[PDB]
């Protein structure tokens, strides 16, 4: 689904990435705001 990539990129990238997350660690950045349970 490269379209999902181009989309997430156009979105998650253009709207927040060329600042700090860039794209590395982004994987955790949003997942953190969308996944991290903080159990341990």
């Amino acid at each position: 689904t490269v379209f999902a990539f181009a989309s997430m990129l156009c979105l998650l990238n253009s709207t927040v990435n060329p600042i700090i997350y860039a794209l590395r660690s982004k994987d955790l950045r949003h997942a953190f705001r969308s996944m991290f349970p903080s159990a341990e």
